C-alpha cells in the first residue's frame, strides 16, 4: 500500500528504486524527498495530476487535496536519482496509498507518464531489467515502445522476468494493484 | 479508471517549438483539476517558455466570459501545464498559441482537431507574433504526418524557403490573432 | 488589456516595445514577464504604485486590487529588456487597463517614472527615437530634461515625429489616453 | 509627504538620495526598490520596525496599517545604492506617508537607525556634506557622534549648511517633518 | 524528553550527535537547524511523516500537527552535519517529544529511516562506534545489515558495547524509550 | 528592555554586540537583520523556540506569536557577524521584549544555547572578554564549560570582571533580567 518498485536512473548502485508514499492528516502540502533531481521531481507532479484528474473514478475523494498531506520519499536518501523513468511507479504508489489498494508483490515498472495517462518509452532498459532480476522481480511492466530494446537483452535475464509492454496507465493500475482500482 | 475523466480535464494540442535538439513537434498537455487557483508547469521548460505559459493563461482568463468560461473559474481549480518529453530541454515562445488553445479546449470542453499543429508567440492582446526556425518546424510537422499548420501571419515570407513538396503537402494557415487560432483548431465554434 | 508602445532598452533589435497589462479576477497578485532585467521589473512596481496611489482620481475604486490579479508582459517575450525607461508606458497601460479607456495607437513614449508621478530623463534617446521612427510612430513623448538631447537626433527623424516633452504622468495620460 | 532627501552611498554620481514612500491600500505588504543593496534593504526593515513599535505615539492605527501596502522607492532606479546611512531618512519618509505629514524640503539627513530609536554615526561625511552642498540643501542632520568629523570639512561647506547633530529618531522627526509627530500639544502658562 | 543521542556524519567525521526536538503552539510548521546538509534535512522530513502516519498507534493525537509547530535542532550550531544516519534518532526524538516518553540516557543509535519504518544500513560505522565508546555510551542501536561491519571495528571497543542490530522503528522505540509505548 | 549586550564573532573579530529585539502587532513573522551569517540566524530561531517552549512559565501568552511579529536586529547593520555565541543573548533579549522586563545594562553574556535551555561552550573567549572589559561591562555571563578557558586570559582583565559561569538559560534569565523573569 503506497510502496512500488520502480526502475529509474541512479547515480550509483541499482537502477531499482522503492517508492514510498504517505498520506497523513494535513493541509494539502506535497513533499518529495530522496535526493530527487528536477526531472524526477517533475514526474511526481505529473503523476499526482493524473491521479487528481481521475480521482472520482479511482474511488479517491476528489477533495483529498485539502485535508491530507502527501509525502513521496525514495530511499536510499543520499543516493541521487533523476530522469522520468519512475513516473508510472509514482502514479501507482499514489493511487495505492490514497485508496489503500496494495501493490502486487513481485511487480516492478519503468516508464515516463504523461498527463493524459500514456506511458512513454525510457532509456537504459538493459540495466533496468538487470536490477529487476537481481532484486528478484518476477513481473516487469515496461513502455510499449521499449520493446525494440528487448532484443539486446541476455537470454538468462528475460527468461526469468515476465515483461509486460504497456501503452497506458490503466493497464498499469490493473497489472500492479492487488484489488479492483 | 477515469481515462474519460482524464480526457475532459486535460487539453492536448500539437505545438511546434524549440527543443534542445531543434524545433520539433510537441504535445502540450494542460490539466484543469479540482484545486485553489494554483499553476504548475513542468517539462524541462526554459524560462522564456514558462513565461509563455503564464501569458497564454492570462489570455484565457481575460477572455473567459467570451469563450463561455466562468470568469471565476480559477477560484476552484488548479492548472498543470506539462510538455513531454520530460527530460528534453525546451524553450522559447513558439508554443504560446498551442498553450492558449489547450487551455480553451480543456476549460470549455471543446476538443482539439486531430491533424492540426500550430506555432506562434502569443501576446496578452491576442496577437500572434512571428517565430524563428520555421523550416525546421514545418519539416517536423511534415514528417509527423500533420496536414494543417497554423503559423503567425508575419511568417509568410519564410515559406519561400520551405521545400515545395512539404508546402504542397501542408495545409498552412497564416493567423494574425488568437480568435482565428481557436476557430481553426477546435472542433466547435468558440 | 492595456497596450502602450514604449521606448526602452533591449539587448537585441530595436528599442521599441509593447507594454501589455491585464487585470483579471483573482486574489491581488502581480505577475510580470518579458525577459525583464531587475531594473525594469522594479519600474513595473513603481508604475503600479503610482496608479494605486491615484486610484480614486483616475476613476478607479482604490480597493480594486483586492479581488483581481494583474499581469504585465513585455513582448517580444524572448528579447532581454532592462532599464527604467518603459516606466511611463507601464503607468499608462495600467491606467488604461484599470479604466478601460484605450490608448492612442499612434503614440509611443519613453521615461523613468517616480512614485510622485514625475518623469525622469533616460539614456539613448537617439536609439529609441530611431526605433519609434522605423516603427511608424507619429507622436513620441519624452522626458523634459531630455529636451537638450534632441539636438543630436537626425533632422529627418525630428521632422517625421511629433515629440512632446513631458514632466509628469498627468501630461502623459492626457496625451496618451484617447479620452 | 513621503519624500525625504538622504545622504548615503551610491555607486555613481552623488551620495545624495531622494527617498520615496507610498502608503496605498493593501493587505500590509512592504516593497523596496531602487537597486538597493542588502544592507540598505535591512536598514529599511529596521526603520519600519521603529515606526511600528511607536505607532500609538505617532498616532498610527495598527488597524489602518494592516489594510495598507507600503512601497519605498529610491530613484534613479538604475543606480546602485547601499549602506545603513539612509536609515533615519527611511524612518522619516515612512512616518510621512503613513501620517500624511510632509517633510521639510530644504532638509537632508544621514545616519544609521537602531530599533531603540538611536542614531549611530556614519562614514564618508565629507562626501555626504559635499553632496548636499551641491543640492542647495540648507539643513543637514547628522549623528551627534559625527560632530568630530565636522572639523575636517571646509568651513565654506560648513557655513552654507545648517547642521544639526542628532542623537535619536524622535529629534529627527520633529526637525524634518512639518507638523508635530509625537503626542498631543499642550499649552502651559506660568 | 525530546532528546536523542544519534551517531551521524559531521564535518570531523561520524560523531556523538544530540538530536533535539521541540513542539510548541503554531500552525503546522517545521523548522530544522544545526548547519544540516540537505540529505540530513530530508531525513528529518521522513522521520516526521513516520510519526504523523502512526500518531494514533503511538498514542499521539492524529491531528496534533494542526495547531502546533515543530523545531528539530542538532547542536552544535556551527558544526556542519549531513547524511541519513540520524533518521531513527530524529523519529525517536519526535516520538518521545510528542508523547512525553523520556529517552534512555544509556542509548545512542544510528540508522536511516524509510517511511515504512525500516532501518537501512549506514556507512562509517567504525567512526560512529568509536565515538559512542569515547562518550560513555553503554547501549548502541545499529541497523541490522550493519552487523558484518562490526568485524572491522576493534574488538576491545565492540566488547565494551551493548550493541543491538535493529530492523524496524518499533524495535528502536522499544529499546530507546524509558517506558513501554 | 529588548536590548542585550552579547559577545560573539564579527568581521573585525569576537566583539561586543548590542542585540535589539522588537515585538509589534503582527501575524507571526520573524525578521532578522544586522548582516548576520546563517549560523547566527539559526541561533535566533533556536532562542525563539526556547522562549516559545517555556512561554507560559514566563508570563507570556502562549498564543503570542500568531498575533505578533518579532524583529531581532544587531547593529551595526553593515558589520558582518556570525556564529552561535550570541544565543543566550538572543534568548534573553527575546524574553525581555516579550515580557517587559528590562535587561541590566551592565551585563554582557556569551554562550551557545540549545533547544533544551542548556548553555554550550564557545570559542575565542579571550577576545570576547577583552571586549566586555574595555566596553565597561561589570558582570559577564559565560558558559559553565568555558571556565577552563579563563586561564589563557590576562589576570588584570579577569580580576576586573564579575564572571558568572552558567549551565542553563534559567540561570541566565535570573542574573540578567531586572525583575523576576
Amino acid at each position: 500500500v503506497g510502496q512500488v518498485t520502480g526502475l529509474a536512473w541512479t547515480e550509483v548502485g541499482g537502477d531499482l528504486l522503492t517508492i514510498e508514499t504517505a498520506c497523513v492528516p494535513g493541509k494539502g502540502k506535497l513533499t518529495y524527498t530522496g535526493s530527487l533531481g528536477e526531472v524526477m521531481q517533475e514526474s511526481i507532479q505529473a503523476a499526482l495530476t493524473v491521479v487528481r484528474a481521475r480521482a472520482e473514478k479511482l474511488g479517491i475523494n476528489p477533495d483529498f487535496y485539502e485535508k491530507r498531506d502527501i509525502h513521496v520519499h525514495v530511499p536510499e536518501g543520499a543516493t541521487p536519482k533523476d530522469g522520468p523513468a519512475a513516473g508510472i511507479a509514482m502514479c501507482t504508489a499514489l493511487v495505492s496509498c490514497l485508496t489503500g489498494n496494495p501493490v502486487r508483490a513481485d511487480v516492478a515498472m519503468t516508464g515516463e507518464i504523461t498527463l493524459r495517462g500514456q506511458v512513454l518509452p525510457i532509456g537504459g532498459l538493459k540495466e533496468k531489467l538487470l536490477a529487476a532480476h537481481r532484486g528478484g522481480i518476477k513481473t516487469v511492466l515496461i513502455p510499449f515502445e521499449n520493446k525494440r530494446d528487448l532484443e539486446e537483452i541476455p537470454d538468462n535475464v528475460i527468461a526469468d522476468l515476465d515483461i509486460h509492454p504497456v501503452k497506458r496507465i490503466e493497464e498499469v493500475l490493473t497489472l500492479a494493484l492487488q484489488n479492483e482500482p
